[PDB]
């Protein structure tokens, strides 16, 4: 039938798949980001913004003088 799977919007699963890429490549290769964006099904735009955000997502961020702020 038709398909297109979620250009925007996220789930625990989706975010998990994104997370296990993010710890791989905090900046993904465009190939991998396209691949993921295809198979995972969340847009290149989205994943750019998600990964761009993630950097400073105010927990995975503020290792205060490299301490585990956790």
């Amino acid at each position: 039938m038709d398909s297109k799977r979620t250009r925007q919007t996220y789930t625990r699963y989706q975010t998990l798949e994104l997370e296990k890429e993010f710890h791989f490549n905090r900046y993904i290769t465009r190939r991998r980001r396209i691949d993921i964006a295809n198979a995972l099904s969340l847009s290149e735009r989205q994943i750019k913004i998600w990964f761009q955000n993630r950097r400073m997502k105010s927990k995975k961020d503020r290792t205060l003088d490299s301490s585990p702020e956790h």
